[PDB]
């Protein structure tokens, strides 16, 4: 019927030595891959966040709770279920991607086991991929990603390699930290 | 007296199953910082090195002998006492910066203790700072760093960013290898 989503964020920064770091952050939640709320985490709630009184079923489907924050900084993000922790990495960051499947559940079972999205910097191809599927909760986290090029800020996105016949696809690039690909299915 | 340093060079590439290997690298010794002495070592001789002869003592104290690599293309480098482990990583290498206190063992008790440095590419700042002290050796490794952008060559540099009273500072940016900075003591 209804559960809650509780969990903190902890920082890896050698208590602050550099001064680096920010008032706050910004969880995101997400049901089945799509992010349905948000939440500013601060000093002031004790760097601790819940999301209350949630559905755990979706039309008899469990859905799948999962946290994602919007990029930090010089901050590489570790999630690890409902924890988060932020290592200080001075000139690096991370990614994360979530695959996100519109297709009325699998009603009409074409859904595929699983998918394969790679990085991209600045348009062109990193090589660091990914295979999305339940083991995985659809989510993984791609660390060591320098946030500058010689001086300019390098933009990161994500594309899937995968075709999914009767599948269109759409790429949600606007944070690192939340990078969403959206599969709809259209017969 | 007399003391003499000695190590090996270790490659991580599955036996230079691609061919990279170089046939040689340049092994430099420093002396609390400072480059007194360089070594061509090669599989002729077991790729294992030996600085013999070499006075214990230097002006009131027992030298800190350190060693560091001349960069070697497609190799990350990596320094454990006096054992060097280059690891095969097309596209990438390291960066290693000592700080070189010229200072008469700080006789005048003015070092600071702590400075902070920067790695910069092409001129432009990668905001991968790092801090040395004496935890550390005054000697910091950067990984992960692109050998090319726009299919050239990259220039790596380091800045000191902290102000240090009483100082004159100066960089030998030569080898990304072997990156020194040295703080001459000028009251």
């Amino acid at each position: 019927e209804t559960t809650s989503s509780i969990g903190e964020k902890v920082w890896d920064d050698k208590d602050n030595q550099d001064g680096k770091r920010p008032e706050k952050v910004s969880v995101n939640l997400l049901a089945n891959g799509e992010k349905v709320k948000t939440l500013d985490v601060t000093s002031e709630t004790n760097w601790k966040y819940e999301f209350k009184d949630l559905p755990k079923y979706d039309e008899g489907k469990k859905i799948e709770y999962t946290v994602t924050e919007d990029h930090v900084k010089d901050y590489t993000t570790d999630i690890n279920g409902t924890t988060i922790t932020n290592k200080y990495t001075p000139g690096e960051t991370s990614a994360t991607v979530t695959k996100n499947w519109d297709d009325n559940n699998n009603q009409d079972g074409k859904r595929p086991t699983e998918i394969k999205v790679e990085l991209y910097q600045d348009g062109k191809a990193t090589g660091k991929t990914a295979i999305l599927n339940e083991s995985n909760n659809w989510t993984h986290t791609w660390t060591g990603l320098d946030e500058k090029a010689k001086g300019q800020q390098v933009k990161y996105t994500v594309e899937e390699l995968t075709k999914v016949k009767g599948y269109t696809t759409h790429v949600d690039n606007n944070d690192m930290g939340n990078l969403i690909t959206t599969n709809k299915y259209t017969p």
